């Protein structure tokens, strides 16, 4: 264990390209294991790869690096912050995962998602598809991908960002929905649910080519004297 862990870390430390700072990585990798700390922070160390990690951690900060792939993750991890890398893939995710933030990478497919996942921020990637969404999921941010369809939403979802994708249709929104950013997509219609949302809610469907019919439909319903639906934001030209 601890004895043989340091083995692979000083191995990995030798192969470091001139730019990489595997030197300061080795320290924190060590310190993190010595005291058994729960958070490991290797962010902004120009790292191009990673060696197996300290099994005890529950938070993993490794953003703004050059990582293209990831080593299997600690099995008791709850949070990942891997934004601003070159990630093309992702390792399987621990059931214990709650936050998964891999913004600004190059991922195309995600792995199956833990049921305990609450926050998922994988914007500015290359997702062509999405895996089924976890029930306890609260926020979904997949803006700036290659999505053209999207699976059903969970009951407890409150926040949604599907901006800048090639989406043609939109599943029914749950009542829990509070913010929905659906900008710059290929929507010509809107599920009837958007109107049934809470009155404090907000929906942004700018950039979409909503059909003339859809528009007049909405114009009439939302201007009614009894409309207690959300505010909806549009654009023209």
């Amino acid at each position: 264990c601890n004895e043989y862990y340091l083995k692979v870390w000083s191995e990995w430390e030798k192969n470091g390209t001139p730019g990489e700072q595997r030197n300061i990585a080795f320290n924190r990798l060590k310190i993190c294991l010595q005291n058994q700390e729960a958070e490991l922070n290797l962010s902004e160390l120009d790292l191009k790869t990673l060696p197996d990690l300290p099994p005890q951690i529950t938070t993993l900060e490794i953003r703004k690096n050059l990582l293209t792939h990831l080593p299997d993750l600690p099995p008791m991890l709850k949070v990942i912050h891997a934004q601003f890398n070159q990630l093309e893939s992702l390792p399987a995710l621990p059931e214990t995962l709650e936050e998964l933030n891999a913004g600004d990478n190059k991922i195309k497919e995600l792995p199956f998602l833990p049921e305990n996942l609450t926050h998922l921020r994988v914007h500015n990637n290359r997702l062509h598809i999405l895996p089924l969404l976890p029930p306890e999921l609260k926020l979904l941010v997949v803006s700036g991908n290659r999505l053209d369809s999207i699976p059903p939403f969970p009951d407890k979802l409150e926040g949604l960002a599907l901006a800048n994708n090639f989406i043609e249709q939109l599943p029914e929104l749950p009542f829990s929905m509070n913010r929905a950013v659906l900008m710059n997509n290929n929507l010509t219609t809107l599920p009837e649910s958007v109107l049934r949302l809470a009155q404090n809610a907000f929906v942004n469907v700018a950039g979409n080519p909503l059909s003339g019919h859809t528009m007049r439909t909405l114009q009439q319903i939302t201007t009614g004297p009894d409309y207690s639906g959300p505010r909806i934001f549009f654009s023209m030209g």
